[PDB]
């Protein structure tokens, strides 16, 4: 599956280099500029738990997911991950619990010490 491929070939984009966030670019973006902290960011995504028991896509809500990058409004893996993306890029991220919902989880939606997988498309990003 795609998460296997990420565990196998994916780049470790953490600072501590602890493999808590692994990344593959699946479709290359355009431009050279990757969003700065504070930028308003527009994405589509598809997410799932490694346990295979919960899925979630922005498309289900029928609109872009929108957030301010680096302002803690998403899990840390997204702040780190999306900051590496270009306009038009699609990436896969595999995420250990320390960069997602930790040992507490977010019950019952995200269980304790869960690993997450996302496919993310970066649509646009604007200066605040
Ligand atoms: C759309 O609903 C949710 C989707 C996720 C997590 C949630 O809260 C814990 C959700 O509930 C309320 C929305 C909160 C959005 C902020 C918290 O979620 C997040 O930071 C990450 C990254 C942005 C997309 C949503 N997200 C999620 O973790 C989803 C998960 C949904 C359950 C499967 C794994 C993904």
């Amino acid at each position: 599956g795609a998460p296997a491929t990420v565990t196998e070939q994916g780049e470790d984009i953490t600072s501590k280099k602890d493999r808590g966030v692994l990344k593959i670019v699946k479709r290359v973006g355009n431009g050279e500029e990757t969003p700065m902290i504070g930028d308003k960011v527009y994405v589509h995504y598809k997410g799932k738990l490694s346990n295979g028991k919960k899925f979630d896509s922005s498309h289900d809500r029928n609109e872009p997911f929108v957030f301010s990058l680096g302002k803690g409004q998403v899990i840390k893996a997204w702040d780190i991950g999306v900051a590496t993306m270009k306009k038009g890029e699609i990436a896969h991220l595999l995420i250990k619990p320390e960069y997602a919902y930790g040992s507490a989880g977010s019950l019952p939606k995200i269980p304790s010490n869960a690993t997450l997988f996302f496919e993310i498309e970066l649509l646009d990003f604007k200066g605040e």
